[PDB]
This record gives C-alpha cells, sequence and structure tokens, in this order.
C-alpha cells in the first residue's frame, strides 16, 4: 500500500521491537 509504505517508511525507529 503506497499509503502505508509512504506513511510507515518514515518509521524506521518505531519498528525496533
Amino acid at each position: 500500500w503506497k499509503l502505508l509504505s509512504k506513511a510507515q517508511e518514515k518509521f524506521g525507529k518505531n519498528k525496533s521491537r
């Protein structure tokens, strides 16, 4: 989803669990 890939791509630190 270009919407999630563009709204989540900027979250490379939130996915450190």
